[PDB]
């Protein structure tokens, strides 16, 4: 099964100038509990936006040229990519925009963070059907001390 994890800001924006420019901790520490004991699969820009192997997790980059680093695994096409996780249940596609562009239509399950947050952005989530996807978790939180905007954290599954 593959899945898809991301967090949106208005319309849709997921980066600008290869960073998330926000900051919202409880985000990061969904994101963790999501994906740790998971492959997650990334694009060079977002192995280089990271910029260090996530720990716990398998770290696969896709990139059509060769490795510059082999603390992870480097791979040159969609398939091989897939491969490369072997016969686990989940497999975490973490982006950015190209990448997930490619998985969606393979993916089973969305785990989205919506932001309430106006972002200038280059890099967007695509733009998915929404008749083909069921809301089976949704939960709201407001702005606090650590995290300046309000967000739900919704779980999604392609019915
Ligand atoms: N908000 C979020 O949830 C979130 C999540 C992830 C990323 N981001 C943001 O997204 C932005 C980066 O996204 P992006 O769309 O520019 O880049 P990306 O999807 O991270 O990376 C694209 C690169 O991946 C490689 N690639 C993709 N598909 C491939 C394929 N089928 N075969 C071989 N290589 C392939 C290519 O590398 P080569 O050029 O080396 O061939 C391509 O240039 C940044 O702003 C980042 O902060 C946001
Ligand atoms: N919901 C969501 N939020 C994100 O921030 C996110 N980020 C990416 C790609 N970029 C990043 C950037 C930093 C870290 C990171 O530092 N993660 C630590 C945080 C642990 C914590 O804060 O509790 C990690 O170990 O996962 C992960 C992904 C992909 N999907 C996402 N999905
Ligand atoms: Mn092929
Ligand atoms: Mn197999
Ligand atoms: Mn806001």
């Amino acid at each position: 099964m593959i899945s898809l994890i991301a967090a949106l800001a208005v319309d849709r924006v997921i980066g600008m100038e290869n960073a998330m420019p926000w900051n919202l901790p409880a985000d990061l520490a969904w994101f963790k509990r999501n994906t740790l004991n998971k492959p997650v699969i990334m694009g060079r820009h977002t192995w280089e936006s990271i910029g260090r192997p996530l720990p716990g997790r398998k770290n696969i980059i896709l990139s059509s040229q060769p490795g510059t680093d082999d603390r992870v695994t480097w791979v040159k096409s969609v398939d091989e990519a897939i491969a490369a996780c072997g016969d686990v249940p989940e497999i975490m596609v973490i982006g950015g925009g190209r990448v997930y562009e490619q998985f969606l239509p393979k993916a089973q399950k969305l785990y989205l963070t919506h932001i309430d947050a106006e972002v200038e952005g280059d890099t967007h989530f695509p733009d998915y059907e929404p008749d083909d996807w069921e809301s089976v978790f949704s939960e709201f939180h407001d702005a606090d001390a650590q995290n300046s905007h309000s967000y739900c954290f919704e779980i999604l599954e392609r019915r």
